[PDB]
């Protein structure tokens, strides 16, 4: 996870999210067979839920 495992996948998986809070779980997995790289709903779902308890983010006024 932390040190960025899938560098296409988990690299645009954390811009996306916290940038646009607009993204669900149905445009992440839509993308992750697109790429074509297995990942388990599970580890997404739970990303989900760290990202709504901590966004780090270094955009507008931060």
């Amino acid at each position: 996870a932390s040190m960025v495992l899938s560098p296409r996948d988990e690299r645009t998986l954390v811009r996306k999210v916290q940038i646009n809070p607009r993204t669900t779980a149905k445009d992440l997995v839509k993308m992750l067979e697109e790429t074509g790289t297995k990942v388990s709903i599970s580890t997404v779902k739970r990303v989900l839920y760290r990202h709504n308890l901590k966004g780090r983010s270094a955009r507008k006024l931060e």
